[PDB]
């Protein structure tokens, strides 16, 4: 069997030719292990396969094509709508500092339902656009609890190549990695890319986090 | 007198003056232009289903939101959450036989992260009174901060009260966590 460590990429299996050559062809996705709920994925043009294993079988076979060349895999889960992450989301506050978020938000809940002048401003951010930064600003300002977090974030995915810019398929393992966490969406792209050239600077990155340009440095990297 | 009475009802017009950032978004999914327009609409309604219903739900205007899941109500340190996003950033960069089903099979079951937070959160919450069951009041507190803080709506009365007799006792809870029943223990709650 010369089909013995013959690789091929994924969707693809090594079958023997006619005269015992080997060639990668494209996996049949009947011969896909089988599958439990929780190997379900999300692939980017919203079809949600049974696995991995299915996905890739699809792809291979619409090869040479659009379809083929954009499906990828877009998140773990079943393709769901879902709201765009949040910073903090992506990148999280001490638990500590969420208990202190939680314990007023709901004290005031308490308050307004069946003190107030004490959070009162506070329960005017809720009804903005970003309560949650507009509330932790003076925390984001701390190098060791946010900044230099946001800085590593970055650098951990700068590496595919690593250039001081991200791209879309540098940050697609996050983005699948925060469905089953947060249950949301990241959409770096339409929200910290504001020139559109799919090329996400360090600045782009930190101000998308709300650090201050003069916060923002390139040797944390 | 109750809120929204005055015992005859609240006249909607000594209610504060009110901003658009007063809004708020009662359990009917309507906006309210505060808090206190709200329980004087629900007066006016007394006797009624929509009158009987009506609550505080969360702050500002009413907004489309998914159901919170177990991951976004449970808080976790930001060593573990780390470790659990490395781990499925790794999954995903190489595309056991079943990763992502073994993965939260095996942390539903770990009580350090997260069998024992379950059980805290129940019983951080069971305290009005403290009786070992929780009640839309002991709950209503927590949908309204996870809101904000994770863009979701609990459902736990739909969801995890399968007896609908408006109480959720440990077991629901534990069950619509995911946690098996050899795993619930109410040795785990805050001593009596
Ligand atoms: C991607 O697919 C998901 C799953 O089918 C869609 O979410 C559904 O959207 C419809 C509205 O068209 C809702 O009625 C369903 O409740 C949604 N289901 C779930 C599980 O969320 C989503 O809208 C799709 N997105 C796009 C852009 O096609
Ligand atoms: C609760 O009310 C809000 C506000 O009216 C609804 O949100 C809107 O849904 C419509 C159509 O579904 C959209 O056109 C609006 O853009 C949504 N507004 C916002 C702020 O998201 C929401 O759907 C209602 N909730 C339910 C469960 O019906
Ligand atoms: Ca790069
Ligand atoms: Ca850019
Ligand atoms: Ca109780
Ligand atoms: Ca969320
Ligand atoms: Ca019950
Ligand atoms: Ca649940
Ligand atoms: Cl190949
Ligand atoms: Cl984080
Ligand atoms: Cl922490
Ligand atoms: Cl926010
Ligand atoms: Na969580």
């Amino acid at each position: 069997d010369s089909c013995m460590s013959f690789q091929c990429k994924r969707g693809h299996i090594c079958k023997a030719d006619q005269q015992g050559k080997p060639h990668c062809v494209c996996q049949d996705p009947v011969t896909c292990p089988p599958t439990k709920p929780l190997d379900q994925v999300c692939g980017t043009d919203n079809q949600t396969y049974a696995s991995s294993c299915h996905l890739f079988a699809t792809k291979c076979r619409l090869e040479g094509t659009k379809k083929g060349h954009q499906l990828q895999l877009d998140y773990f889960g079943a393709c769901k709508s879902i709201p765009t992450c949040t910073d903090f989301e992506v990148i999280q506050f001490p638990l500590r500092m969420r208990d202190w978020l939680k314990n007023i938000l709901m004290q005031l809940y308490e308050a307004n339902s069946e003190v107030k002048k004490i959070y009162l401003d506070e329960k005017r951010l809720l009804a903005g656009d970003h309560p949650i930064d507009l509330l932790l600003r003076d925390f984001k300002k701390n190098y060791h609890m946010y900044v230099y977090p946001v800085h590593w974030q970055f650098s951990e995915l700068d590496q595919h190549p690593m250039d001081r810019v991200l791209t879309h398929s540098e940050l697609a393992p996050l983005r699948a990695s925060l469905v089953p966490m947060e249950h949301c969406i990241t959409r770096f792209f339409e929200e910290c890319d504001p020139n559109k050239d799919k090329h996400i600077t360090l600045k782009e990155w930190g101000h998308c986090f709300g650090i201050k340009e003069e916060d923002i440095d390139e040797n944390l990297l």
